[PDB]
């Protein structure tokens, strides 16, 4: 109950909310049906509209007016935004030349430049160029401030997950808002866009920016705006808050616009009807900047213009129906649309089996427009698994398509022409970022970056210490004039051992064989030097990775490659090698086809054994440094060492072999040499973090050899490709992947064909940031370069998306 009997007099858009039965006057009261009786009359005034006119200039204050054109309005902080323009001969902000803002130019009493977040729903990245003619205020922000060509949203590219990621720096799996619709089995409760349950605090994890600010003594305007409050009123309210006295005035504010998303759904991303919503957003930005200029705040405030996600063309006729695949369709619940999530309709149904559902949905139709996954098999870059609110069965839907349970759901519930929600690497899902103000750089373009990074920057902008989050703090330092965050590299936790020759061949009873007993101080001094690390400068270009946890491991040197060998996991944590543009691919010679050699630096007790692979009918093995790329026939023997061997399903070997035999050379040829670091990943609990030994669910039969869930590679070269990878003077270029180590190739519908027709497509889908690999391995890469650490952090957050140009 709300006794709506109090008054909103002098309380309009109060910043501190009152607890019922006292009625509310805050910008959310409408949503709780809890506004005081006079809320509309006092707080949502509209009389005379939103602009001053020549005849209103110098008028006597009439409190009924929506905004004011009287002489007292400026000090009252409630002029119409165009007051000075109409009445005092000022120019609109958009008509002023831009001028570098080198320092905050704030009124006396401001302790820090305020931050205003101007968030626009569904604002696709390509609108900045394609709509430039009709958005002059936004274009001035973009060209004069710091801008990216686009900003990557999180998956799913829905509104609530992305806005909350913007506010927290967290992946949806960590903040808990994993969709616009959700069921939490622990609460036994549902979350929807419409309704009340979404207001319950138990849905919202992490620590959003307004809470971070409050806790550290920085006041925040309220971020949420009732849909019925018009945009002009939201702007005027922010401007009024900015005129509060020093002790009450917030330092952080957000505006939100439901456009252009609202019209995009109806008309498609580029419908002719889309021009007007873009013009209207621009006019709103103009109102804010004119209003800031009137208050002498236009060179004081940092403004961020940011979207949540883009918008794609999607129509009813592009719907796949699960009823065309499943006989048991009524035994499931589907969260439908641009992603699919499946669970059992009833938990008392013992016959329900996710394995058979997956199988009935796998590669059934020639041009099938969705692909089923167990959530832990989704591309790791999506970070979409470690939350009980994410169903075990997921469908990744092709851009432009929907999935639904049955046709009745689509025709009994074509209206829409646009939607969003798809894979966050999809170009149409990309959104915008512009930062403008004293703390941002002047006339600067920065590379595309992920929205998880912004929370750290907004904290930097407000002098706040960010709560723990998924951004990489410092990776966006290049956006900022000042207030940069200068992190130190993490300390190595475990130092390596450097074993020499300590074991005789006959101490090994591994069931391994090799035809190598075919034997000179010219080349024996030479090979000892290589085993001591004489070529390590060539193969370890950026220093050895640091191990950031407690473990026991050995560095192993070889002519063609260097590795950090784990005595706990019985395999390398990493293997590093450089392949020059000129390098030649050779074959595994016939006499070495099944060769595995004991490594006399590493005890039998810390080695794999060939017998376990022989006995394990499902499990085979591969090599981290590929024999195909050996520098010479003699160096090739090194690649067959038991310490270079890793467990691989035969199905996965098809992928790995094509990567090593064909793709590495191709990249070296295209990029003028590459350095590669490859290794295993163990993530059995799908939390995106390195497993401890006690978390491993699968071993090679009869052995303590743990089976990786994934294999990574990090492929680094010179950004200036006219310089060879091993002789690079400036910035680096990287692409990486985290390939799922799967016993079948069911994920690839064309895998019966030659690897040249399906492997690269699989690898593109499993593209990764180095930072993702760091989380998954507890390793820290690029420790020894000539580059600034912030630049290296930016490199580590880079994702090679393989999408064409926006
Ligand atoms: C991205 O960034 C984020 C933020 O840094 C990273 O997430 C963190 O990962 C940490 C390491 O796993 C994790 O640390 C754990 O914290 C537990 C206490 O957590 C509570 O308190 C914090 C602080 O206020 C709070 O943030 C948490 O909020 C979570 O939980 C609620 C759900 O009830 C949600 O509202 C919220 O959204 C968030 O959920 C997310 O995280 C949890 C895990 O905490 C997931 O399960 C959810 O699915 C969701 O993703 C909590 O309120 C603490 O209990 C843990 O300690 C256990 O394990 C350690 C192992 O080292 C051990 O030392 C302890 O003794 C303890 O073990 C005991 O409990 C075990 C489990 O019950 C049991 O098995 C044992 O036998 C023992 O009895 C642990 O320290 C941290 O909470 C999250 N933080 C957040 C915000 O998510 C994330 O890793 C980053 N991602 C990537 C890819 O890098
Ligand atoms: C997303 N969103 C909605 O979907 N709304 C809605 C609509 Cl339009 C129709 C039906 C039901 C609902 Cl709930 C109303 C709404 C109101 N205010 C906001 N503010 C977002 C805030 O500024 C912010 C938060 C995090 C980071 C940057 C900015 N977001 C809303
Ligand atoms: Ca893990
Ligand atoms: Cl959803
Ligand atoms: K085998
Ligand atoms: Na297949
Ligand atoms: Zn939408």
């Amino acid at each position: 109950w709300t006794a709506t009997s109090g008054s909103c007099k002098g309380r309009c858009f109060e910043l501190q909310e009152v607890g019922p039965p006292d009625c509310r006057c805050d910008n959310l009261c409408k949503s709780y049906s809890s506004c005081c009786h006079d809320f509309d009359e006092l707080c949502l005034k509209t009389a005379r509209g939103w602009e001053c006119t020549k005849d209103r200039c110098g008028e006597v204050r009439n409190e009924e007016n929506a905004c004011h054109c009287s002489e007292d309005c400026l000090s009252r902080g409630d002029c119409c935004t165009n007051y000075q323009v109409v009445c005092k001969g000022e120019s609109h902000w958009v008509d002023d030349d831009c001028e570098e803002i080198k320092v905050p130019e704030c009124p006396a009493g401001f302790v820090r430049p305020p931050l205003i977040i101007f968030s626009v729903d569904g604002f696709r990245a390509s609108y900045m160029k394609k709509g430039s003619k009709v958005m002059p205020n936004i274009e001035k922000l973009r060209s004069c401030g710091t801008h990216a060509p686009y900003m990557r949203p999180v998956y799913p590219t829905k509104t609530f997950p992305n806005l909350y990621t913007l506010a927290t720096g967290l992946y949806p799996e960590s903040h808990g808002i994993v969709g616009n619709s959700m069921y939490d089995p622990v609460f036994d409760a549902s979350f929807h866009l419409r309704g009340r349950e979404k207001f319950n605090h138990r849905w919202w994890g992490g620590q959003p920016l307004w809470i971070t600010a409050t806790k550290q003594g920085v006041r925040a305007g309220t971020f949420f705006w009732s849909v019925s409050i018009p945009h002009e009123r939201r702007i005027l309210t922010i401007l009024q808050w900015l005129s509060l006295p020093d002790n009450e005035r917030p330092s952080v504010y957000a505006f939100y616009s439901e456009q252009p998303d609202f019209s995009g759904h109806k008309y498609g991303p580029f419908g002719p009807e889309m021009t007007n919503p873009l013009r209207e957003i621009d006019k709103t930005v103009g109102q804010l900047m004119d209003g800031l200029k009137q208050l002498r705040l236009h060179r004081c405030v940092n403004v961020i213009f940011v979207g949540d996600h883009g918008m794609e063309d999607v129509t009813c006729d592009r719907t796949e129906f699960l009823s065309n695949y499943l006989t048991n369709v009524d035994d499931i619940t589907l969260v439908p649309g641009t992603l699919g999530r499946i669970r059992a309709k009833s938990i008392n149904n013992s016959k329900y089996d996710p394995k058979t559902i997956i199988a009935a949905l796998t590669c059934k139709k020639p041009d099938q427009h969705f692909k089923p996954y167990m959530k832990q098999h989704l591309p790791k870059r999506l970070h979409y698994a470690n939350n009980r609110r994410i169903e075990d069965i997921h469908l990744l839907v092709d851009r432009r398509w929907h999935v639904a349970r049955k046709p009745l759901d689509v025709y009994k519930k074509c209206f829409f022409q646009g939607d969003h929600g798809f894979d966050n690497k999809v170009n149409s899902m990309q959104t915008v970022f512009v930062g403008y103000g004293p703390t941002f750089k002047y006339r600067t373009k920065v590379p595309p970056f992920e929205n998880i990074e912004l929370y750290n920057v907004m904290c930097d902008l407000l002098g706040l210490k960010p709560a723990p989050n998924n951004g990489t703090h410092g990776s966006l330092n290049h956006l900022l004039r000042t207030n940069t965050f200068r992190p130190t590299m993490p300390d190595e936790v475990s130092r390596p051992n450097y074993p020499g020759i300590m074991y005789l061949q006959s101490e090994f009873d591994l069931g391994c064989t090799c035809d190598d007993k075919v034997e000179n101080k010219l080349e024996e001094l030479n090979k000892r030097l290589h085993t001591k690390g004489s070529t390590k400068e060539r193969h370890l270009l950026y220093g050895r990775p640091a191990v950031l946890y407690r473990t026991s491991y050995d560095i192993l040197y070889h002519t063609d490659f260097e590795s950090g060998y784990s005595e706990i996991f019985l395999m390398p944590l990493w293997t590093s090698y450089t392949i020059s543009k000129q390098a030649e691919v050779s074959s595994i010679p016939e006499h070495l086809t099944n060769c595995v050699r004991p490594d006399v630096r590493v005890s039998p007790g810390f080695s794999q054994n060939c017998l376990a692979y022989k006995n394990d009918k499902q499990m085979s093995y591969g090599f981290l440094f590929p024999p195909y790329l050996s520098s010479s026939p003699e160096a090739k023997y090194d690649a067959f060492l038991v310490t270079n061997m890793v467990p691989m399903y035969p199905a996965f070997k098809r992928v790995w072999a094509y990567f090593q035999r064909v793709l590495v050379k191709k990249y070296a040829s295209e990029r003028n040499g590459v350095n590669v670091i490859s290794g295993p990943i163990f993530d059995y609990n799908y939390d995106g973090l390195r497993d401890t030994e006690d978390e491993i669910k699968q071993y090679v039969e009869g052995s303590s050899i743990p089976v990786p869930t994934h294999y990574y590679s990090i492929i680094t070269s010179c950004l200036d490709f006219t310089q060879p990878a091993d002789k690079c003077d400036g910035p680096l270029s990287v692409s990486s992947f985290i390939l799922p180590h799967r016993p079948d190739n069911d994920e690839s519908c064309n895998s019966s064909e030659d690897e040249s027709k399906w492997v690269e497509e699989l690898m593109k889908m499993h593209t990764a940031r180095v930072r993702d690999i760091e989380h998954l391995t507890g390793l820290d890469f690029y420790r020894k370069t000539s580059r600034s650490y912030s630049e290296i952090l930016t490199l580590k957050t880079y994702l090679h998306t393989y999408e064409s140009e926006i």
